[PDB]
């Protein structure tokens, strides 16, 4: 239900994603989720809706539905704020849009540093993405003491390959360990080498894009669907659950936290009814056997960034 983090705080094994969640519909999404019984909201600045996602949390707090410490609000530092001077300001902007006084987990969104400016994705005239010469260990020391101003309860990372995680681990003075490396992970990109490396290290795995990110802007020629896989669909009807409900239960039982995005009030509901049933060893190893090494989000414009997390095997 809640996983213990290496900072002593417990983290709800189930939460709501807001990437691709419109400002108009992401206030009312969160409010309904919370009502339904969600206590974990996954936010990011680059997602552009945190204000509207923070109007949602202030109504439930006014309304006495939840106390602040019942919730577990998560956010991530975008690539253009990677310099020591920019980091506190970016947590502070997130902190005022959401309208909270502390975050519980603050994550480093990507390993890749970009040029600081108004553009989330800086480009040159050759069209390619412009990098900051800052590194991970520098950026980590700016986050390590957001903790010391008492702005965040915990700090983490998103999309680091095992080697990247290691850098922080053997950094002299490493005052604060990574509580959480959040990553993509579904039946087609099963991720068990990173998942079974982070876990030996006390780092918690959040699996994002758990349903296939069915609405991320890319669609290819003939992309694969999980929410519509025949094999995955049988496994569900056995459990009389839905293919969503099965694709959300899979991470959970890998001891992973799961953040399925929804702006639909009856889906937000469905996604919550995942607590009352087990998948079998057959199901979990079948589901597992389905991996195809395919990712939704591969950051294709930082392929050549010195800090591109995806050239390493895991
Ligand atoms: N850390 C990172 O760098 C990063 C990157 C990507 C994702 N993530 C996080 O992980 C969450 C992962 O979600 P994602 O955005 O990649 O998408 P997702 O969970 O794979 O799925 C979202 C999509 O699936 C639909 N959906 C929701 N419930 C469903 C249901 N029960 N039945 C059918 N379809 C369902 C949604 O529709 P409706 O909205 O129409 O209901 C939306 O189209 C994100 O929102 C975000 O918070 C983090």
């Amino acid at each position: 239900s809640r996983l213990l983090l290496n900072n002593g705080a417990k983290m709800p094994i189930l939460g709501l994603g807001t990437w691709k969640s419109p400002p108009g519909q992401v206030t009312e999404a969160v409010k309904v989720a919370i009502d339904v019984g969600y206590r974990h909201i996954d936010c990011a600045h680059v997602y552009q809706n945190e204000n509207e996602v923070g109007v949602a949390i202030q109504e439930k707090l006014r309304e006495q539905v939840v106390k602040r410490e019942e919730l577990f609000i998560v956010s991530k530092l975008w690539c253009t704020y990677h310099e020591k001077g920019l980091v506190k300001g970016a947590c502070q902007k997130t902190l005022s849009d959401l309208k909270l006084d502390y975050l519980d987990l603050y994550l480093i969104h990507w390993p890749t540093g970009f040029k600081p400016g108004k553009e989330f994705f800086p480009l040159d005239e050759s069209g390619n993405v412009v990098p900051s010469d800052t590194n991970i260990l520098d950026t980590w020391a700016a986050m390590e003491e957001l903790v010391d101003e008492g702005l965040v309860k915990a700090i983490g990372i998103s999309n680091f390959n095992h080697l990247q995680v290691e850098m922080i681990l053997n950094k002299p003075g490493l005052k604060y360990k990574p509580a959480v490396n959040q990553i993509e992970c579904h039946p087609y990109l099963t991720q068990e080498k990173l998942i079974q490396y982070c876990q030996s290290k006390g780092i918690v795995v959040t699996a994002y894009s758990p349903l296939g990110s069915p609405d991320r802007p890319y669609a290819k020629p003939e992309d694969p669907s999980l929410l519509e896989d025949p094999r995955i669909k049988a496994i569900a009807a056995k459990h009389n659950k839905t293919t969503a409900q099965v694709l959300i239960r899979f991470p959970m039982q890998r001891n992973l936290v799961v953040i399925p995005k929804s702006v639909t009030p009856e889906r937000i509901a469905e996604n919550f009814k995942v607590f009352d049933f087990e998948l079998s060893s057959q199901d979990m190893t079948t589901l597992l056997s389905y991996n195809r090494n395919w990712r939704v989000a591969a950051l294709l414009s930082c392929t050549s960034h010195k800090d591109y997390p995806f050239h390493e095997e895991f």
